[PDB]
């Protein structure tokens, strides 16, 4: 099978560094250099390879014509009204890019409002974000360009979709905001700083500060609202409270689900906005997190974490604020994680549970935390809502792995709030009913129960022969739960597959302590449990290890590399995207500092001696066994991809080829795809989506040598 060559790649033998005593050799450190002539020519002859390897077999082009096809289909957004105006995003199907219509009433005919796709001929340019003012007759716009997480914010008067002049550059991780008077907006932005800044550079970024934009002047003119020289990780977000009568700042520094929140009363500043506001420090320091909900006067309510890991919401009156004294209004659930919450017509509180990886959506009222109204959904997912405190309605959207989705709408004014179904498609092509969603709670090395859904074809019988495709992620606080994939369901259908995804630690299933037991000294916990999710997979007889395929993207790229260092008789293929590969230099590069709340940093002794085990490019070994040889693996990356840098990817497939493919006993290939004009992922066009799930499907047919069932 394997009919190419691995390219000639130098070995730097003096990069030595020293962690604590531990001598660590960095031979491929120079792949950190994306603009030297070296790093061009390596990512060159990888991509030589791995295209044709991808190509050959007649599967790839069947599953992108099938992928053609089946993706082809309607998606709307929810609506959501600002000012007179109500608005949505829709993709009649292929379009690149999905763009934002606008219609004067429900009934109304809609209008094209802001279409990305006639930014850029292959669809590179994309929507980074967006704030209307308060009275919606002003629109604020980011554009990213070929996937970076830079944002250019441009602005636009609604009636009549007028471009207005006003440019904002070096926006990076910001918030949009704009004052109740109409007459600017709050924005993030990072200091001027040597070289690129357009994605393909590796440069850290600290000293991100709050600006205030005037609108119809110059950026130069812009107001400095707040700033931490002293503490350069640190980032305020600004949100202007319903009432229009505060500025809430939320300080960040890291990753974890905590927050400063600082306010300013505008009416309390000497002559408007004129330099560093009269901030009051409410709550300062990261112990808690305080998400705003809705205030009435000074009493303000907001989404905590404050000793309550599954979340609740209380009540933080601005004169009377130490914490003895907060109003607990809806408290903590002992075990269903209060995921989001909205304040909609004044007094109703729209709450989010996650009850084992579900959603359940309810309305309460806001005096007294009363729940009021259950809105029954099937199983799946809530991905969508608007309704704001003016509002007297709300719209939200549901997803699940066999639904493409549906948009409810209900009218809040109404005695016996009910909601109506408002938009509805369904993906001719595949039948719903001809498959089943299961979810399963298996035990990890620690006796610890995790879920698992497992996506099948109703009836098939468990004797292991089908292959499998296992996706986790495994941090951040983040909850994988069930979406609706086109790509995936091809995979069952026209692959014979069985789809499964873990909720392993880390994620934010079961609230803080999920998270922070896969975090820190417990990262190992969440390749256990990902390790054991195949052992159940296998064991229960739904594939088989020369059938399963794991996967993972980012934090998910680190833990699919590792689990095939650590278990590489596991496994038949990994496809790791933009993974996080080099555990003791991601601190170094653009926003990599942020994640040292999750995985530690090297300068500790402590977090190196966790950080050095797991390490995807310091774990690369040859299997001990003569018959055992790594799985296949495809490692998938981008160009301008400036959250996880693609050096990290760069240099763990250097030590693949090296250390592994070298070997006689490895016939599995070891391959890098880079894509141009593409980053991290968000705001990818269709096109690009779709080659990319083509070549992982490929990639995975060729090695399994699974055969196309039309
Ligand atoms: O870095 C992230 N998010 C985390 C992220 O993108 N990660 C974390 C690990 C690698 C990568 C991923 O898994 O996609 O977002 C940037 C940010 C904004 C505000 C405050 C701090 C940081």
């Amino acid at each position: 099978m394997l009919s190419f060559q691995y390219p000639d790649v130098y070995r730097d033998e003096t990069a030595i560094q020293d962690y604590h005593g531990h001598k660590v050799c960095d031979p491929y450190a120079w792949l950190e250099d994306p603009d030297s002539e070296q790093t061009k020519a390596f990512v060159e002859a990888q991509n030589k390879i791995t295209v044709p390897f991808l190509e050959q077999c007649p599967i790839r082009g069947l599953y992108k014509e099938r992928m053609t096809e089946l993706y082809d289909y309607p998606k709307y957004s929810c609506h959501f009204k600002k000012g007179k105006r109500y608005f949505y995003f829709y993709n009649t199907g292929l379009q690149n890019q999905r763009v934002l219509y606008v219609q004067d009433s429900l009934e109304g005919e809609a209008r094209v409002f802001l279409d990305p796709n006639i930014l850029s001929d292959d669809g590179t340019v994309a929507l980074r974000g967006y704030a209307f003012s308060e009275d919606g007759e002003y629109f604020a716009y980011g554009l990213s360009a070929s996937g970076s997480d830079w944002v250019t914010i441009k602005f636009m008067k609604v009636d009549g979709a007028k471009e207005l002049p006003d440019v904002l550059e070096r926006v990076k991780f910001s918030c949009m905001a704009w004052t109740h008077d109409g007459k600017g907006m709050f924005y993030n932005a990072y200091p001027q700083q040597d070289g690129k800044s357009d994605g393909t550079e590796t440069s850290t970024n600290l000293h991100q500060k709050l600006y205030y934009h005037v609108l119809g002047t110059d950026q130069s003119e812009d107001i400095l609202c707040a700033e931490f020289p002293d503490e350069p990780k640190w980032m305020g977000g600004a949100e202007l409270s319903d009432d229009g009568r505060y500025v809430l700042l939320s300080i960040r520094e890291g990753c974890d689900p905590v927050n400063r929140l600082w306010y300013c009363d505008l009416q309390q500043e000497s002559n408007g906005i004129t330099g560093i506001l009269k901030w009051v420090k409410l709550i300062d320091n990261f112990e808690g997190e305080y998400d705003y909900v809705t205030n009435e006067g000074t009493v303000f309510t907001f989404k905590t974490n404050r000793h309550s890991p599954n979340y609740r919401l209380i009540n933080i009156d601005f004169t009377d604020p130490e914490e003895s004294k907060w109003k607990v209004l809806v408290p903590e659930h002992e075990k269903d994680v209060l995921e989001w919450v909205a304040c909609v017509r004044s007094n109703f509180l729209v709450l989010c549970y996650l009850h084992d990886v579900k959603n359940t959506l309810q309305l309460h009222d806001l005096a007294t935390g009363a729940l009021l109204k259950i809105f029954p959904l099937e199983v799946g997912s809530v991905v969508g809502y608007s309704g704001q405190k003016k509002d007297t309605e709300i719209f939200y959207q549901f997803t699940s792995f066999l639904s493409p989705g549906i948009i409810y709408h209900c009218d809040l004014t109404k005695e016996e709030l009910e909601p109506r179904v408002f938009r509805e498609v369904t993906v001719k092509g595949i039948d719903a009913s001809d498959y089943q969603t299961v979810q399963i709670f298996y035990p990890s090395k620690d006796g610890t129960k995790i879920p698992m859904f497992i996506v099948h074809k109703k009836g098939i019988k468990l004797d292991g022969s089908h292959p499998a495709f296992l996706y986790g992620y495994g941090g951040f606080n983040i909850s994988i739960t069930p979406n609706y994939s086109v790509s995936r369901l091809i995979f069952v259908r026209h692959m014979g597959g069985v789809l499964a995804v873990a909720n392993i630690r880390g994620g934010g299933e079961y609230g803080e302590t999920w998270h922070k037991g896969g975090i820190l000294a417990n990262k190992q916990n969440c390749f256990d449990d990902f390790q054991c999710a195949a052992e159940y997979l296998i064991k229960e007889g739904y594939t088989s290890p020369k059938r399963l395929t794991i996967n993972g993207g980012a934090n998910g790229g680190l833990l699919v590399a590792t689990c095939a260092n650590q278990r590489p008789d596991l496994f038949g293929c990994v496809i790791a995207q933009v993974g996080v590969m080099d555990m003791l230099k991601f601190h170094k590069y653009t926003i990599g500092h942020a994640w040292t709340t999750d995985y530690g940093c090297s300068d500790s002794k402590q977090h190196f001696e966790w950080l050095i085990k797991y390490s995807p490019l310091h774990n690369v070994k040859l299997p001990e066994a003569d018959d055992i040889q790594y799985p296949s693996m495809l490692l998938l990356t981008a160009d301008h991809d400036d959250r996880v840098v693609p050096l990290h990817s760069l240099k763990f497939i250097a030590t693949l080829q090296y250390i592994v493919g070298r070997s006689r006993k490895q016939n599995n290939p070891l391959l890098i795809h880079v894509d141009t004009k593409a980053g991290h992922g968000a705001g990818k066009p269709t096109a690009k989506v779709i080659e990319e799930v083509s070549d992982m499907f490929a990639f995975i047919a060729r090695c399994l040598n699974i055969d196309w069932i039309p």
